[PDB]
DNA sequence: ATTATGACGCT
DNA sequence: AGCGTCAT
């Protein structure tokens, strides 16, 4: 009753750039704008692998992970942009720099947590309180929410999508109690006003469009963001959770799309997030552990406590390359040469990071995959990173991995390597 | 022959 | 420390 916490204490948004790498290439090359187009890495094998797809191309069935030649079967007029190649590998610098453009704009409004190259959580609680004091009990006009959907509305007592959006928004705004400065629904609404402003600033100052979710925690904000894409934002209220979760497959919630979510489905014999409410917290803990069980018990009621961490910059800087099938590295000279290529890219990125961000990495992690292993990493070894020098980093990476070589011969490498991965970690202020 | 990352949990 | 999970 009155002591049951409802998880309505914060206003959290999740901003995700629409088809990011595509938008970056479309800004640079206007010929690609408003066209079916995709971004690929490499070219020789089946036209390259697609990693980003414009919404026009998605309409033809083009997806991430698809080979470009196969996508062209679905969409013969598909336009392609390729990721830059440097030192024999994909170089994603253009997209990292575009990411910084967007994250620096978002940081003007609130503290953000960089979740990926194109997404960030925003903790809007304090900004909402400030705006509410400015409003002085003034109602919120639908004009302030021109791209907002209210999940679950309209309901009750109409043909086109924009008319649906506006009907639901008007139902929502009509029911708002703007008298109460601590009303969670009001707070979410003001949060959505601020996110309209943030998204407008991003588009004005970069050209990039994005979608967003606004709710009371990170998981609901992330889920909300996906409900109306592209170039729209969605508000998920605490009250909308029972209906939303009643038909929501468990795998759609962040962290449940893998083995744990499958085990929830299999062990409990359920399909939808809402069905989890019928288990006690101890029952869920008995199946999935203390932490997961408590998290599931609260999350299926719309409640989650994970904070938006104050972190705009990535925690690691890494370089990796796969060597599939017949291109696997089978000689010592080969392994050394590719370690050097990776190390030279890493040195470039690390030196720029030190100048930009007043920090230095202190640990180098070396990960490899060997032929036949189905895992992502076959072996992971760390050493000290004491100087931003590519020849030194590559020699040290070789030194920590050289004992994996089964070959009695000094020149040969067996079993050949299907992936090399260098990662700079454990940053310190400088 | 999906690739290139990045965050984080467990022991 | 080194390995596994989730994501995309
Ligand atoms: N190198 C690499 N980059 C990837 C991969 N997957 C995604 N990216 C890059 C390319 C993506 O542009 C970017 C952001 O990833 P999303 O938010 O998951 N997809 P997007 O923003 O394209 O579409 P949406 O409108 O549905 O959000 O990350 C990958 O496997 N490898
Ligand atoms: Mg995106
Ligand atoms: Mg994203």
């Amino acid at each position: 009753g009155p002591h049951m916490a409802t998880g309505q204490d914060r206003v959290v948004a999740l901003v995700d750039m629409d088809c990011f790498f595509v938008q970056v290439e479309q800004r640079q090359n206007p010929h690609l704008r408003n066209k079916p187009c995709a971004v690929v890495q490499y070219k020789s094998w089946k036209g390259g692998g697609i990693i980003a797809v414009s919404y026009e191309a998605r309409a033809f069935g083009v997806t991430r992970s698809m080979w470009a030649d196969d996508a062209k079967k679905l969409c013969p007029d598909l336009l392609l942009a390729q990721v830059r190649e440097s030192r024999g590998k994909a170089n994603l610098t253009k997209y990292r720099e575009a990411s910084v453009e967007v994250m620096e704009i978002m940081s003007r409004f609130a503290v953000i947590e960089r979740a990926s190259i194109d997404e960030a959580y925003v903790d809007l609680t304090s900004a909402v309180q400030e705006r509410l004091q400015k409003l002085q009990g003034q109602p919120i006009s639908a004009d302030l929410l021109p791209s907002t959907y209210i999940e679950g509305l309209p309901q009750g007592p109409t043909v086109q999508k924009e008319g649906m959006r506006k009907q639901g928004l008007f139902q929502w705004l009509d029911s708002l109690q703007i008298d109460n400065l601590t009303s969670p629904d009001l707070q979410l609404t003001v949060g959505a006003v601020i996110v309209e402003e943030m998204r407008a600033a991003i588009e004005r100052e970069t050209g990039f469009q994005c979608s967003a979710g606004i709710s009371h925690n990170k998981v609901l904000a992330k889920l909300a963001c996906g409900l109306n894409k592209p170039n729209r934002q969605t508000l998920v209220s605490h009250g909308s959770v029972p209906q939303l979760f009643s038909q929501m497959p468990i795998r759609k919630i962040r962290s449940l799309g893998g083995k744990l979510g499958a085990s929830v489905i299999e062990i409990l014999g359920i399909e939808y997030m809402g069905e989890l409410t019928q288990f006690t917290e101890s029952q869920l803990q008995s199946h999935f552990g203390e932490k997961n069980g408590s998290w599931l018990y609260a999350m299926c009621r719309g409640i989650e406590h994970d904070p938006v961490k104050p972190r705009q910059l990535p925690k690691t800087i890494g370089c990796s390359k796969n060597f599939p099938g017949k291109t696997a590295l089978a000689t010592r000279e080969q392994v050394q040469w590719w370690l050097l290529q990776l190390a030279q890219e890493l040195e470039e990125r690390l030196t720029k990071d030190r100048n930009d961000n007043d920090r230095v990495a202190t640990q180098l992690v070396v990960s490899i995959r060997v032929q036949g292993d189905k895992r992502l990493s076959s072996l992971r070894r760390c050493c000290a990173l004491t100087r931003y020098d590519a020849h030194k980093m590559s020699h040290d990476a070789f030194t920590v991995i050289k004992n994996c070589n089964t070959s009695g011969i000094q020149t040969e490498w067996s079993p050949p390597l299907t992936m090399l991965f260098l990662c700079a970690t454990k940053f310190s202020a400088s």
